[PDB]
């Protein structure tokens, strides 16, 4: 069968797909059908049979509002995505939701539609194949050797995160990512030259990438010639092919009438006939499925590559074995036993030190037992402090290391991390000051969408961090994070807590982990062994009174010591005083009602929560009878033992709050609360 | 004098700084002290005695690490901040804080230090100049004209939001923008070759900019030539001017150490030596002030520059008296009473429109009275309805427009716009729907944070824009504004709520404004005259009932017409309900004990809130004893309908839900009523 049917097919399913949902956007699947064709059937290694085989390409689509085009790759190649699935496009609870969503349709690599994290995660994706190759492939036994493809357009190349991703690509030499610019020169408000005229080719050559320009998106043989000096060029390749959006239609293509709206049916109708597809609403001809279908080649390329693994494995079964457990996404052998022993010594073994050191000291613990980890820092190293005795950075012509130079690249280092933990293999983490954290904020709020692991070593995380001023000063950051859905927050109190969290976010897969370290030293907390299990549930008793507590100190990270201090000048006063250590919200919410109770009784509505952040997230903790030792401002450059006295973080401060909140109680103010 | 030591009294004067402190980063200081005298004392055109002047040149430090060389440059070129301050570098209230900070000390034009922002309001201060030249400038009467110098470090080129600025000032060609790159090699984790390998003069060239590579900016005859050059060439300039950090210190020189750590007693006594510089702490010969000096030259300037204008007032004074209005930041001559009369024409004239089409009505009903409006959107112009019959956009060969089309670049307008409203002459608005937001936070943040107008149309605000689905979908970020201090976050109801909060944005000099539009209808609420006029305190009293309320439903937004509804059948079946209306947080926790307690008593606490956004931020409003209808996850790809039914924001579940609330408060109630005791 001719080519062009079936590209076709793909503009029928898709505008068709768009029609029935009255909602979707036909330009661009229209646009690229040609370029997805050729790739597709011509060159990508997968097997629809098996949406997770571990050598299998990766295809990302990172212009994501064109969605059928990819529902339209999935289906007709002969992955579990039916024609029903196709007509229940942007419908409650379907698998194919209006922008493509990792998990809910198989085959799905990532979720996109957040313009530039496409191309990020696919530069992630690429960076674990080079880094997985590079720590297995032995001479003559290279089983992990795939490429990554991405679709991307306009919008990508315009956000700034692509300007981080594809400069970091270019220096780490990823050969085997090859991204196909659909260059139609249309965006949203129309006709782009007044907002975007780069010379994007120019670019990416300063970049250090292979650009191939001027490609014809809708001449198969120049897209077939563009992708094979790709693979054969050891440089990231930019193909920059020329399209028509909304190819097809005679009286929408090339406009943006047809980037986001149905086309109408009468103009489906002449679409139909402009590209001779004389088939209706979601009818696929068999011949087409039989051309289309990749189920036998991608039988045969898992087969293939099943053998070319057990050759690899009689070789060598200890690495063997290695790869298995980290695909996998298994913890090594004695990891439960060796990282609580871990914790119980530093419990044992007190130290007074900045959580961030505590940082760096679990992942010198827990390191030597994951050669899976894969760290870095955007360019903070030696504050963040995420390099420990076996860090070893990846260069171009050496990816066997498991450290990441991202360089001031947050939001692209979040972002390459989240591609990075959905290629599967690796443990990865960042790290930046908690500030930062808002320039890498939406990548965040990707991984806690994707339900994928991704680590944040987040240090200097108040007003603690001292001269640096207001811009560095988190105040509302910490609160922010933990107000964001399957977003796990974690601040320390000390170097036990510190090790726990790390421990925690090591084994917590299906989400990410914000680690929330101080620049400043901290008190090391006097701990029962059940104490320490308690950690885990992220709210726990500290310290306790003798009887029913008539006060409830809650505290978070550098401020528990505050209130250990604090409560014990109290009950030196008479007061029967409970501290409660607050390291993880979200975890305490989830734990069971009869736990949670046992930490904060219902009865005793005389709380202080006390943290060097934004005071208005604790009113779901202390609620209109409670108060709040927090900030309400931006902070100040100044000695950070200044700051903490101006903005009120005083053992006296916290004992007076006390002492008014506990006469509010009189006259049976507190007791008549139900 | 020679020229060198000139630039070392830079260099003094900030290992002096850093040491007293015991703080902060002297590296890129001595580093650029020398493009900075040739820069200063030979090019800048700036006025000591009036920091105000608004022909001024602009200077930004990008990378505001460095924060002693602005500050060393103040001092030496006679600006009012002392060696008194400079002695308090880092300290307690000082004017010399770590970072510079607009707003205190004299001649910073913005507040640095997160990389990538300075740059990016850079290109919006010389877009500002370029616009208020195209919309006043006249054939021998140019009163603006002034260029726009910015420094900035690899940390800011490495930075995403560099390519979204620099990218858009190419194509809008910023020709009076000239950015000087200090090409030291050198990043925190070290020598950068291993995480910074662009040809970066390849890059500015891909973005139409005029490039000078290998400038040695040591060489005050190669940084002068370059400057020259930058400023004939009509394109934006980048200067790559080749430095050694820390310059002048034989042991830390050339490395990270001296990046962000005090130098040490004894280095900087080697480096006093290898620099030829024989004074003590903070200790200027006069003859060095005298070189340095600006004050007279500065002074002669402005003079010149206010002939120039009553010249430009006599042969144009309605031009000159609107140039003078909007420098001096004034809202038009009847602004009050016509704003007033917009907005009593909609509640008059009731309808069920989007608040995002009920924004476009207001840009068009005040825009014809603003021509200072300097509008835009992150390319969605047809989705956040930014553009209204007055829009006209700015292009390279034509800046006398009010609108800009930014490209998909969030970060980039957004810290532009801060750019554009530090510089003057304009009230700026930009817009991307509210889930992008998150793109441009930390922007956002930097605007509170310097007190600066920033208004965001923030378009498509929940579960109601339906298909796009959870990507797209805000659940958590209307809560993440109003957490920010000094951020003014607004979720008007319908068209009416809409007008007031933009008449309240465009008046709003000293904060951003974040205003949150819905994708769908919104019911039109009904209001006496003092309601209309109460939208403005952020809460009010929209439907109350008859004796006091023994319930109260709180909500924002497109949630507001579920709880008028709610109550009506809840008022049918016989009990007391108050709807209160929450369009601000921020401006009703402002309102005095009285009032707040008008609207909120303490008495009554069976509250409810109701809002398409994250529930937990309501437990502020409604303590223990209330209840909260909210999204506690992400959203889903559906029709907007469906997932409001499916998400529990139904009359049914509302009308529900406060009944059970009412009926737990009347049984605690009871177990209590004859205690004797208050
Ligand atoms: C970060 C981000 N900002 C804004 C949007 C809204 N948006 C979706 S598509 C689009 C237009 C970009 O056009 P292009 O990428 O050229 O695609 P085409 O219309 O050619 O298919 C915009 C602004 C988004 N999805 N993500
Ligand atoms: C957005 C952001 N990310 C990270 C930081 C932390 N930081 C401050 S200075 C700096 C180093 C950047 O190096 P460069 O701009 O080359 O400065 P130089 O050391 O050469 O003066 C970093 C990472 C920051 N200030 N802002
Ligand atoms: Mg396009
Ligand atoms: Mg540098």
């Amino acid at each position: 069968m001719d080519r062009k049917h079936l590209a076709n097919a793909i503009r029928a399913l898709s505008m068709d797909g768009v029609q029935k949902a009255n909602s979707g956007h036909p330009g661009a699947p229209m646009g690229m059908a040609d370029i997805a064709e050729v790739l597709w059937r011509g060159h990508l290694n997968h097997n629809p049979s098996n949406p997770e085989w571990a050598d299998r390409d990766r295809f990302v689509l990172s212009n994501g509002h064109g969605s059928m085009l990819i529902y339209s790759l999935l289906h007709l190649s002969g992955y579990e995505l039916s024609i029903d699935d196709l007509k229940n496009f942007r419908q409650l609870h379907s698998k194919t939701p209006g922008h493509p969503e990792y998990g809910y349709a198989p085959g799905i690599e990532t979720t996109t539609g957040p313009l530039g994290q496409g191309i990020t995660n696919a530069v992630g994706m690429a960076m674990a194949e080079k880094a997985l190759a590079a720590q297995f492939n032995k001479e003559g036994h290279d089983i992990v050797d795939h490429f990554t493809y991405v679709f991307m357009g306009d919008g990508c190349l315009m956000e700034g995160i692509s300007h981080e991703a594809c400069s970091l690509a270019g220096t780490l030499g990823l050969g085997k990512l090859i991204a196909f610019w659909d260059d139609n020169g249309i965006s949203i408000d129309g006709h782009v030259e007044g907002w975007f005229s780069d010379d994007t080719p120019k670019r990416f050559e300063a970049y250090g990438w292979h650009v191939i320009p001027a490609v014809d998106g809708h001449n198969a043989e120049a897209i077939n010639a563009a992708i094979e000096a790709a693979k054969a060029d050891p440089r990231p390749t930019l193909i920059c092919t020329k399209t028509i959006i909304g190819f097809g239609s005679p009286n929408k293509s090339g406009s943006h009438d047809c980037h986001g709206a149905p086309l109408g049916a009468e103009e489906i109708a002449a679409t139909r006939k402009e590209l001779g597809w004389e088939h209706g609403p979601f009818e696929i001809p068999q011949e087409v499925y039989a051309e289309w279908s990749a189920k036998e080649a991608g039988a045969a390329k898992e087969a293939a590559w099943n053998e070319k693994f057990a050759a690899y494995e009689a070789a060598y079964p200890e690495l063997a074995a290695e790869f298995k457990r980290r695909v996998n996404g298994e913890l090594p052998a004695q990891w439960e036993e060796k990282a609580n022993q871990i914790i119980a010594d530093l419990q044992a073994n007190p130290a007074n030190i900045a959580s961030r050191k505590a940082s760096q000291n679990a992942l010198e613990a827990f390191g030597k037992m994951l050669p899976e980890f894969m760290g870095g820092s955007a360019d903070l190293a030696p504050s963040n402090l995420t390099m420990w005795s076996g860090s070893k950075s990846l260069e171009a012509s050496d990816f066997s290391g498991n450290y990441i130079h991202y360089g001031v690249r947050e939001f692209g280092m979040t972002a390459i991390m989240n591609g990075i933990a959905l290629h599967g293999g690796f443990v990865p983490y960042g790290a930046t000051f908690l500030m930062f954290m808002e320039y890498a904020r939406n990548a965040m709020r990707m991984a806690a969408l994707m339900k994928v692991q991704n680590i944040q070593v987040y240090t200097h995380d108040s007003i603690g961090l001292g001269e640096d001023g207001p811009t560095h000063q988190p105040v509302e950051q910490i609160a922010s994070l933990r107000l964001t859905p399957n977003m796990s927050t974690w601040r320390p109190c000390d170097q036990v807590e510190s090790a726990v969290a790390w421990k925690l976010a090591i084994e917590r897969k299906d989400g990410p982990s914000a680690l929330i370290f101080s620049r400043q030293n901290l008190a090391q907390q006097e701990r029962t062994a059940e104490q320490v299990a308690d950690i885990a549930k992220g709210g726990y008793i500290l310290k306790d009174s003798d009887g029913k507590p008539e006060l409830i100190l809650i505290a978070t990270g550098s401020e528990v010591e505050l209130a250990v201090k604090a409560a014990e000048q109290l009950t030196a006063e008479g007061k029967k005083v409970r501290v409660v250590s607050m390291p993880a919200t979200d975890a305490f919410d989830k734990q069971d009602a009869a736990y949670r109770e046992s930490v904060l009784p219902s009865d005793v509505t005389a709380r202080i929560a006390i943290e060097a952040g934004i005071t208005d997230f604790w009113y779901k903790y202390v609620g209109f009878d409670g108060r709040i030792i927090g900030m309400t401002t931006f902070g100040e450059s100044a000695p950070a033992d200044q700051l903490f006295e101006m903005f009120g973080f005083t053992v006296e401060n916290v004992v007076n709050t006390a002492k008014e909140l506990l006469a509010e109680n009189l006259y049976f103010q507190g007791l008549e609360h139900h």
